[PDB]
């Protein structure tokens, strides 16, 4: 359990259309992905890597005394489409994650794809918190940019505080009807068993510090302890696409283990196993999206979890969703081809 064998866990963001999943991530990243999107909607799985240094800075306003202990090296956050036509991608993102944020519009409560998401979460026993987003839409909300929720909530007028309590109670009742007990996050005395509700605004940043602290807490206090450390390689192909200068590449979620430039890799292809070597192992800059076209950073080595793009010859027939394996010293290359096909 050395700190040079720590693993960055995977957090999926799930929720109904237009609840603010991408906008929340844009506020954390300081990006404008949502503005860029056709229709303002997400149509693919996105991956952004957050080094723990950034998480520490973005939670300082709810950790002023420094007493919160950070143990993760970072977190890979997966953005997903809420639109009904992409249930396959919510399913894939859910299958990949270790923990999750379920985004609910506080003004609307639970909606059809919230219910779909809750089924995914319950089935896989995924620890999650709920972001009750768009609190700035409470009428008369007075913002302090990027504040902790409690601090800001204390400064609101009586009308706003009453409206919040009323909507919060309604949402709690909705979750209870779906079989989930939930509590406002600082009122939750059973983090292991009850869902924490953290009110947020993607527009003002309020509550995001609380939300980030909570997902680190999910990693450190709910996720299986073994997942804090790197073990055997696990990787999944997300997409296959030709990129200028690199030929047909694959975007991969590295879920566990370590990938290296030059690795002999095996994966499923249309006509049978593909066996090739990694020519370039690419990532976005930290806190930038895998689903966004850009210049890429080349790495000799990438430790899990991360979203990577791999350049290699012979990827033309790669199958999205395929597992990916690396040929190790004690492996037989053909035997490994047979194992990936399984
Ligand atoms: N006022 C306010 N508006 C918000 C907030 N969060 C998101 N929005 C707005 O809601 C709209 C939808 O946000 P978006 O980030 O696209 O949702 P999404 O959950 O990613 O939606 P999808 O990709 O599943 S279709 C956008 O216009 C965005 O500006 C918020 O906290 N306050
Ligand atoms: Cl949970
Ligand atoms: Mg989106």
């Amino acid at each position: 359990m050395n700190k040079d064998n720590l693993r960055s866990p995977i957090c999926c963001i799930l929720g109904h259309v237009a609840t603010g999943k991408t906008k929340l991530l844009d506020k954390i990243r300081q990006t404008n992905v949502q503005e860029g999107e056709a229709g303002g909607i997400t149509q693919q799985i996105g991956a952004t890597y957050f080094p723990v240094e950034a998480i520490k800075q973005k939670t300082a306003v709810v950790n002023k005394d420094g007493k919160f202990e950070f143990k993760v090296p970072g977190l890979l956050i997966i953005d997903t489409p809420g639109h009904e036509s992409f249930s396959n991608l919510r399913s894939r993102g859910s299958s990949l994650c270790n923990i999750a944020i379920l985004v609910v519009d506080i003004m609307h409560g639970l909606e059809p794809q919230t219910i779909e998401s809750l089924r995914l979460l319950r089935e896989r026993k995924t620890p999650f918190v709920v972001a009750l987003n768009k609190i700035d839409r409470l009428y008369g909300w007075k913002k302090i940019e990027n504040n902790g929720f409690r601090e800001s909530f204390a400064l609101q007028n009586k009308a706003v505080q009453n409206e919040f309590r009323n909507r919060l109670d309604q949402v709690k009742l909705q979750f209870a009807e779906q079989g989930f007990n939930s509590e406002l996050f600082y009122e939750n005395k059973n983090f292991a068993r009850y869902v924490s509700l953290v009110p947020t605004s993607a527009h003002t940043g309020e509550g995001i510090p609380d939300m980030l602290k909570l997902i680190v807490q999910l990693c450190q206090e709910r996720m299986a302890s073994s997942l804090m450390y790197l073990s055997e390689l696990q990787a999944t192909v997300l997409e296959v696409k030709a990129i200028e200068g690199f030929g047909v590449t694959i975007d991969v979620i590295l879920s566990n283990g370590i990938l290296r430039e030059g690795d002999r890799i095996v994966l499923c292809g249309l006509e049978g196993p593909i066996k090739t070597n990694i020519r370039a192992l690419l990532t976005p800059a930290p806190m930038r999206e895998l689903r966004i076209k850009g210049q890429y950073i080349h790495h000799k080595e990438v430790k899990a979890a991360q979203g990577v793009k791999i350049s290699a010859p012979g990827l033309e027939g790669a199958i999205a969703g395929s597992r990916l394996l690396v040929v190790g010293p004690d492996d037989d290359e053909e035997e490994l081809e047979e194992e990936v096909e399984s």
